[PDB]
C-alpha cells in the first residue's frame, strides 16, 4: 500500500515538532520519505524562531535539509508534516511533484491548499494524530501572540 | 495610481537578477516595495546554486530578506518578480495576503500560478520587460542542464 511507511513518517515528523518545541520555536515538523523503500530524504521543523525566518516552515524547512535532488526522485516520495500546510507549502508540494502528503491534524489550522492539492492530483492523507493536536494545542495557548502573529 | 512604483520595483528585481548573474546563479530576482511610499523591505535573488537550495528561489529569498514583519505591512504592498512565479512562490504571496504581483516576463516560464493568483483574489501584472527576458534566455541557452533539472 501507500501508506506502508505513514506511521514511521508521522513518528519521525512529530519527533522533529518535538524538537523544535524544546528549541523554543513552533511545534510543527516534518520528513520526506521514498515510497520505494522507506528511506528518509530529509527532516526538518518550524525555523520561524530559532533563525528569525519568515519562510522557513516544518515543510519548507524539511525541502530544504533533503538538498537538490533529481527531479524523478520526488515523483515517488511522501510528505508527511504535523500540520495542514499553508498556500506557500502546498505550493512547494505541487512544484515538486511529490504526489501524496500525509498530514498529522487539520484541526488547529487549515487552508485552502488541503483542498487544491487534491485539485492539482495529488494525494492528502489526514491521520488526525492525537500527539500532534496537543502540542500545537499547548503552544496555541501559551504562546497566543506568536502564534497569531504569525499563520494563526 | 497603483503603477506608481511599479518602475522602481521592477528595476530593483531587474539588478539582483543581474547581481545573482554575477555570482554564478540563475538569474531571477525580485523586492517587495511599500505601496503607501515605495519603501523597500526586501530584495532578493535565486540562490540555488549560490547556497545548494532547493528553496530559496527568487520570490521566497526576497521574502526571507525582509525578515518577519507585521501582518498588516504585507496587505499594502508589491511583489515585483523578473520571471513568472511557480506554485510555490504563487502560494507564498497568498500566504502572505500580498495583494499585488508584478511581473517581468512570462515567456520564458509560466505556471498555473499566474491565474492561481487572480482566482485567488490577487492583482498580477505582465510588464515584458525586455531586460528580463534577455537575460533568462541567455541562461536557458547557457546553462540547458542547470534549467531543465529545475523548474525548466
Ligand atoms: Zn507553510
Ligand atoms: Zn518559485
Amino acid at each position: 500500500m501507500a501508506s506502508k511507511w505513514d506511521q514511521k513518517g508521522m513518528d519521525i515528523a512529530y519527533e522533529e515538532a518535538a524538537l523544535g518545541y524544546k528549541e523554543g520555536g513552533v511545534p510543527i515538523g516534518g520528513c520526506l520519505i521514498n515510497n520505494k523503500d522507506g528511506s528518509v530524504l530529509g527532516r526538518g521543523h518550524n525555523m520561524r524562531f530559532q533563525k528569525g525566518s519568515a519562510t522557513l516552515h516544518g515543510e519548507i524547512s524539511t525541502l530544504e535539509n533533503c538538498g537538490r535532488l533529481e527531479g524523478k526522485v520526488y515523483k515517488d516520495t511522501t510528505l508527511y508534516t504535523t500540520l495542514s500546510p499553508c498556500d506557500m507549502c502546498t505550493g512547494a508540494i505541487i512544484m515538486y511533484g511529490i504526489p501524496r502528503c500525509v498530514v498529522g491534524e487539520n484541526v488547529n489550522f487549515k487552508s485552502k491548499g488541503e483542498k487544491y492539492l487534491q485539485t492539482r492530483g495529488h494525494e492528502v492523507v489526514v491521520v488526525d494524530d492525537e500527539r500532534c493536536k496537543k502540542i500545537m494545542k499547548q503552544f496555541i495557548d501559551e504562546r497566543p501572540q506568536d502564534w497569531f502573529e504569525d499563520i494563526g
